[PDB]
C-alpha cells in the first residue's frame, strides 16, 4: 500500500506544472484573513505577493528565499531545506524526501498530507479533480496551523522566468 500511496500522490501533484491565482491566508494565531496573488512555475520557482495591509513580497527559487517588506522597504535572505517551504513548486526529489505520505478522498476533492518529521510540521494539499488544480494548502505544527485557499486559479500556463522579482515601484522610477 506504501507504494501506490506514493505513486498517486505524485501523479497529483506533477498535473500542475504552473499556476497564477489569488490566494486567502489565515493562521489559527490571529484568525485575521490576508489576501494576495501567487506564481508558481516548476521547478522551484514561487512567488507571494501580499496584498495591503500585510506589507509582503516573498521569492522562492529552490530553497533560497527572498522577503521584501514594502512598508520598511528592508529585506531579508534565508535559505531553508525543508520539502515544505516550496511544496508547491518542487520536483518530485523533494517530495520524496518527506518522511510521510497519504491520499484520502473527500466530496470529489483529493487531500494529499504529506509529514515531516524534522520540523514536526503537517501540510495537506487539496486538489480538485477533472482537472487536477491545487485549491488549498494548510500547514500545520504543535503551535498553529496556516490555511491557504487559491481562487481565479490559471493553471499551466506560461510563465516568464523573469516575472519571478519583487515588485518594487517609486514615483520616480519611470
Amino acid at each position: 500500500i506504501r507504494v501506490d500511496t506514493i505513486k498517486n500522490a505524485l501523479t497529483y501533484f506533477d498535473a500542475v506544472r504552473s499556476f497564477k491565482a489569488e490566494f486567502i491566508q489565515i493562521s489559527s494565531t490571529d484568525n485575521i484573513p490576508r489576501y494576495g496573488q501567487v506564481l508558481m512555475r516548476k521547478p522551484g520557482l514561487l512567488k507571494w505577493n501580499y496584498y495591503p495591509p500585510t506589507p509582503v513580497s516573498i521569492i522562492i527559487k529552490g530553497k533560497t528565499i527572498s522577503y521584501y517588506d514594502r512598508e520598511l522597504e528592508e529585506y531579508s535572505y534565508t535559505t531553508i531545506n525543508s520539502p515544505i517551504i516550496n511544496l508547491l513548486s518542487s520536483d518530485m526529489k523533494n517530495i520524496s524526501t518527506i518522511d510521510f505520505v497519504n491520499i484520502d478522498t473527500v466530496n470529489n476533492q483529493k487531500i494529499v498530507t504529506l509529514y515531516d518529521k524534522k520540523s514536526e510540521s503537517q501540510a495537506e494539499v487539496i486538489f480538485n479533480i477533472n482537472p487536477i488544480t491545487i485549491v488549498g494548502l494548510n500547514i500545520s505544527n504543535p503551535d498553529s496551523t496556516t490555511s491557504i485557499q487559491f481562487y481565479n486559479i490559471s493553471s499551466n500556463i506560461p510563465i516568464d522566468k523573469a516575472e519571478f522579482k519583487h515588485d518594487i515601484s517609486h514615483y520616480y522610477s519611470e
